[PDB]
């Protein structure tokens, strides 16, 4: 009204993994130094505690402790987005209030997993969490993990909520997010690496990436080069991070940023169970597929 | 060794929805009067805070509430299991350690959902949660829910635990399940009323119901039918329950157990969001099938 | 009215390979031979010029020049069923009448595969393909092949039709085909070996199998077993012949049988393209399995 | 070496629908028609026989006869392709050699459907289909028909001979698409309107085009605005057709063409069984998208 999600949220965010101490504690200090290398790389915004920070994982006060940590440490030159979402909506309510209160930046609200609630029980969640904070509030729309989509007409109803601003997509409907865009305004954010060239054609505002744990430069030049209409070089660069989409296909998020961070000699710790950290031989596949996207050796 | 999940677990369990009062809390009593009530409709076995139980929705300490008051209430004819699974190992150790604390007869371990972990990580997740108790623990495998199944080797690795004994599969590979049986011993309970009458044919010990909420007392006749070797009445009680089968599938567990004991004169309250309550489109639907079940009217 | 699919069609059919000389050739003496060994090893009924009959890549005239002799070989003893489904109405119409007129028991007519017609498309297809010809007509719903089911509306509407009969089942709705038996009284046949059981516990008539290739003896005693009501033995016999499922998930149906018959001393032949025939390393798999299923050396 | 696809084959390409009499006959006049309005109209290549083209219910004469009546009405201003595909390899060898002797420029072949070959069973294939004649050969890979894709190692085993110059995607693979054009130089041809634009910004070398038989302007604008580094028209224009878009999820391509070009003034006939025409609801439907897309009134 009119809101500036570019500047709000920001462009190129990465989904940050949640450090962990040798023995499985938070790492306050390793998040600040991640967070401070991310935005030094070319992230103009960070999300804590979504899928990729392991936040099944996390108790609700990690997840408060860690948002004040990366809050000092970059939240002047960067945007924080703090994920408020569970299968629980009172717990949403609580936690989105939380962050809220200790300055975060914008909310990042996932569809309510595992119990595949009916799309009027969706809308009716998100309603009542974008009401809990006058934040700004992400759709984050992920089938494939939470086993129920957002429809369509869902995210339409809920596109005239003032505190929902965007959708994180993670559906890959690019025929459908295109026309949410263009219908209601809201700004799309690919939550898929492997589409984040397609996205920004169908006009999404930026990525909220994975891959960008070790290639936000690049990233960061994709958007920009796709942005001065040079389609061509944005495809080169594309390509050039492609074997890291490839790794991240057979590893998965929260395996492949902690594996990788260690090999670019930022160890972050290990994933809390039930995820695992990587294999010798997925290291060494990971590896590989790094020094293809020239982020090794 | 030689274990009898049928006397240890039970034979015909319900997945008892959790009741709530009017203003949403935890209702003790409507628990206990449910679960008298479907031990005297036939159930030898109760699971509480499973699926149906909206286990998503309720905290560490209702869980607890709720395992005694059902314990108290019907432990002494009927055996008592306890869900104890998320997406959290840890958080899955303190709950399987509590629950063993208050006397539940079994646990519950669901599949971790969301974060879709690895298949070792899946075995090394269901192998902690079994070490923390000396409790009969039964494999809940639901991909369509947890975005992951377990694969038939992970569940062989996992049958060699002396803990975990059996399998409630909401999977539906019959061949697949019914080699494991074979092979393994492991007993395998339908987490698919739709297909109780196909897994007693593969050989499986029993139902951990949905349904038995509106209609224990003819799936007991169907178990007992198709023990007594009686097939053609067992199918006759299966085409009689058809009609409540197909009201799951429009509304799904919660809302359709909710909503149904209601017009059975046996209030439980609403459920949590983000699930709902029927509609009353949904209630007159329900209740047509419910007459031709013969459970109503 | 009151037909008896059961001496029409049979139950016990097996979806007979077409054998093919060195060359490529219909080889029309091995097809009998086959025929009179099928019929002999237990099955009163065979289906011929089916999925597993490659009749994608066999000609019209093959495909009639195939029935008579199977119908001469085995006809007498036997009941010979044409598979006539195309994604082709005016063809299959062509087909089922030159099938008429060669004398064949039933027609076995396939969802149009590939152009993906909608369910009144499908509904006006198999009205047309019944019209054809007084022959007792088999629905063939494989929506994993064909690229769409038959709905339930669609069959219940088809199921009016005096020559529409019976389904061959190759979507595994359980649920659905046990409430359309109950309902319009159609006979379904198992078109999954791995569903067998699972289909006479519905009440199935019976199998159009492909492993009966291989082991129609001891599915004739589970057939048998589960007739007379001992499930624990249909049981112990399915989960003997269980490997050759294995090996069919692992080869297909064309494969395995055509491989499997030349290791039974019984040489068919080799696939045509775009199917091949086994590998060295597949032929010691399916050996190994058939040697688990007591049906090789 | 260095081959141009798209002067070979095109850049804009129509898949044409066979137009059919008014008692279902092979229309020859109406097809020119058509074939000269489609290249009037901004294309600068057709697709004869393929999967919109009704290709299943046409006869091997028909296919020749259609592709004779296109070459003579437009081949010497735009290129022709035919489609020489089918699950059975040595008919496909005959289609493509008998629409080489025509004088097609091209051949389309698609994934053998129905049957589901081994990957190694595709590769056979396709080498076959491209050693019968040395046009140049698109590879036209749709799982979601065919029901088996072609795997990206399959493609790029492929991708080595001289004549498989292409791939017409209607998988929807965008990542691996990207990778296989910057590895192996084949050219991708969007096979989803829907994801057209997506598909140029991974790289893709043109359209071969269902919507465009009503908006093949647009669809040339939309190339145009794109190769001029003018991608907000691109998407401006994408959104304009975006309606064409939805009509054909809910019709499918064969229903919507035939129906969409009658209400252009432009009869064409009905569909061939099992497809059907569109019903009075859908039409006034396709009526409704075809004026937000303003190709109507
Ligand atoms: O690969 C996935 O399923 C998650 C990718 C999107 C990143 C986001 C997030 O972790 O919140
Ligand atoms: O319909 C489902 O997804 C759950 C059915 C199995 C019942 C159990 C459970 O609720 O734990
Ligand atoms: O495995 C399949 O897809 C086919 C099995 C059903 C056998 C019949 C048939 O070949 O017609
Ligand atoms: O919507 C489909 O499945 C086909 C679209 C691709 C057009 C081509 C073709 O008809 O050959
Ligand atoms: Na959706
Ligand atoms: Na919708
Ligand atoms: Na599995
Ligand atoms: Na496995
Ligand atoms: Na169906
Ligand atoms: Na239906
Ligand atoms: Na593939
Ligand atoms: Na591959």
């Amino acid at each position: 009204v009119g809101f500036d999600v570019a500047a709000r949220l920001g462009t190129l965010l990465t989904a940050m993994v949640t450090p962990f101490s040798g023995d499985g504690s938070l790492d306050t200090a390793t998040a600040a130094r991640l967070a401070n290398h991310l935005v030094d790389q070319g992230c103009d915004g960070l999300v804590v505690s979504g899928t990729t920070g392991e936040s099944p994982t996390t108790t609700d006060g990690e997840k408060i402790e860690l948002l004040r940590a990366v809050l000092e440490a970059v939240g002047d030159r960067a945007r924080v987005i703090a994920g408020a979402g569970t299968y629980d909506t009172a717990h949403s309510i609580r936690l989105a209030k939380a962050c809220a209160a200790e300055g975060a930046h914008g909310l990042l609200v996932v569809t309510p997993y595992y119990s595949k609630p009916p799309q009027r029980g969706l809308q009716a969640h998100f309603t009542a969490v974008a009401d809990a904070t006058e934040l700004p509030m992400l759709l984050y729309d992920i089938p494939g993990r939470s086993a129920v989509p957002i429809e369509p007409d869902t995210i339409r109803a809920l596109a005239s909520h003032p505190n929902i601003v965007g959708v994180k997509d993670a559906k890959a409907d690019l025929h459908s997010g295109a026309q949410i865009m263009a219908d209601t305004g809201l700004a799309y954010y690919s939550g898929d690496d492997a589409l984040n060239l397609p996205w920004l054609a169908m006009g999404a505002t930026g990525f909220i990436s994975v891959i960008a744990h070790l290639a936000a430069g690049q990233l960061r030049e994709l958007l920009s080069a796709f942005g001065s209409g040079d389609i061509a070089t944005a495809r080169k660069i594309n390509i050039a991070v492609a074997p890291l989409c490839n790794a991240m296909s057979r590893l998965g998020g929260v395996t492949l940023s902690k594996a990788g961070l260690r090999l670019q000699g930022i160890d972050v710790g290990d994933p809390r169970l039930p995820q695992v950290a990587a294999t010798p031989e997925q290291i060494d596949a990971l590896a590989a597929d790094m020094r293809a996207a020239s982020v090794l050796r």
